[PDB]
């Protein structure tokens, strides 16, 4: 068992900041983990690169993940627009997990948000499928462009993404 980790190349109005990357638990959320991966490597013909953190707020969390489709613009999963969740196994414990935003239960599609402390009152509401390997000093400066109704005050972008192993 093996676990796929992917990358964010994140930049700030277009001016580069760094990498973002992480471990993605294929052993305990396999679809949702596949969800993310393949968002992030574009091979569905469309996925993550281009897209913004469009909510950030200091001490909790960084959103992104959407997207332009045939029926909207705030993304859709692999499977179609959206799908189920799939367990909730793992804990919203600390800086730095990843899991899947949403509109209620069983509407997972492409959003998703990285924390930035612990967010127990998410458990049992979002989907936790990774965490950040390498790069938390780079969410820790994302945060920075935040404020405390989540609009950033400048537009934070996924430059480049894709897989690492």
């Amino acid at each position: 068992m093996v676990n796929p980790t992917v990358f964010f190349d994140i930049a700030v109005d277009g001016e580069p900041l760094g990498r973002v990357s992480f471990e993605l638990f294929a052993d305990k959320v396999p679809k949702t983990a596949e969800n993310f991966r393949a968002l992030s490597t574009g091979e569905k013909g469309f996925g993550y690169k281009g897209s913004c953190f469009h909510r950030i707020i200091p001490g909790f969390m960084c959103q992104g993940g959407n997207f332009t489709h045939c029926n909207g613009t705030g993304g859709k999963s692999i499977y179609g627009e959206k799908f189920e969740d799939e367990n909730f196994i793992l804990k919203h414990t600390g800086p730095g997990i990843l899991s899947m935003a949403n509109a209620g239960p069983n509407t997972n599609g492409s959003q998703f948000f990285i924390c930035t402390a612990k967010t127990e009152w998410l458990d049992g509401k979002h989907v936790v499928f990774g965490k950040v390997k390498e790069g938390m000093n780079i969410v820790e400066a994302m945060e920075r462009f935040g404020s405390r109704n989540g609009k950033t005050s400048k537009k934070i972008t996924i430059a480049d993404c894709g897989q690492l192993e």
